[PDB]
């Protein structure tokens, strides 16, 4: 069926819960070994939420290569992304070691340090320009340029030094920081602003290195944004933009990283996402 109509029925009809339990019967099952040695139990953050290991990041070192961090290769959409869980203390240096090894342009994150209360990840860029940040343990340095504080979202400029070589980059920081701490967003209207201003930045495009993603978990809001993104780019690139079926590139995108969409709420808001952004790309 056609996205927007089916929409209205599942509404009518008040049957998310079904539509979403049948995508979590079918989803992929593939092992994740490395995820669960006994030796990397303190790089995990939560103990049902595991990188498969055919699609898994490999830091590029011999002692300990294991970060929680997933490839989502979109074949026909032609896009990369790395979907990971919001850093822990003992990996915040993994953490940027991956974004530079990767060759990433842009860094998304899609929740607040803390939430309901609690700690959803830690502190892992600078504040102040003055007070950069030292990583030992990879010997990266990380310093804060620049920062555009907006109503829904910040943008910062950051700059990574690879210490071994003196080597510099510039990465750039995208900070949706107004998702409710309970529920999903009312309208997707500021979702997909901040969707627009990342594409614009260069920072999906193949010149880079895959874009890094992450939330707490790294699979329910940062599985959101990647749906939603892929969907709009099928519906631009085919003759048919009908022919575009949400639930088979979720499907799609869970033979990479297990849980993508953890709700049937997250599920609904992704459709409205998509059917209201595909009315601005036109043509309007
Ligand atoms: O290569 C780098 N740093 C070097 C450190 O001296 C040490 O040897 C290298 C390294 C890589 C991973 C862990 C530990 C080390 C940067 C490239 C991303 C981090």
């Amino acid at each position: 069926m056609e996205m927007e109509k089916e929409f209205e029925q599942i509404d009518k009809s008040g049957s998310w819960a079904a539509i979403y339990q049948d995508i979590r019967h079918e989803a992929s099952d593939f092992p994740s070994r490395v995820a669960k040695l006994p030796k990397n139990k303190n790089r995990n953050r939560y103990r049902d939420v595991s990188p498969f290991d055919h699609s898994r990041i490999k830091l590029h070192q011999e002692d300990n290569d294991y970060i929680n961090a997933s490839l989502i290769k979109m074949e026909e959409a032609q896009r990369s992304y790395i979907l990971t869980q919001g850093p822990l203390p003992n990996t915040v240096g993994h953490f940027w070691e991956m974004v530079w090894e990767q060759k990433s342009r842009g860094v998304v994150m899609l929740n607040r340090v803390m939430e309901k209360g609690s700690l959803k990840c830690a502190q892992y860029w600078p504040q102040k320009e003055e007070k950069e940040m030292i990583f030992e343990d990879t010997n990266l340095k990380l310093t804060l340029i620049s920062e555009d504080i907006k109503s829904y979202y910040t943008v910062r400029q950051l700059e990574l030094e690879n210490l071994t070589t003196q080597e510099t980059r510039e990465i750039l920081h995208f900070h949706y920081t107004t998702w409710p701490d309970f529920g999903v967003p009312e309208s997707p209207a500021s979702f997909l602003n901040f969707l627009f201003k990342v594409r614009e930045s260069g920072s999906l495009s193949p010149e880079h290195g895959p874009v890094v993603v992450h939330c707490s978990a790294g699979i329910g809001r940062s599985g959101t944004f990647c749906l939603a993104d892929t969907c709009l780019l099928l519906m631009d690139k085919r003759k048919d933009p009908s022919s575009v079926d949400i639930k088979k590139v979720l499907l799609e995108m869970r033979k990479f990283r297990m849980g993508l969409i953890q709700t049937a709420d997250q599920l609904r808001f992704s459709y409205l996402a998509v059917i209201e952004g595909a009315k601005f790309i036109m043509g309007d």
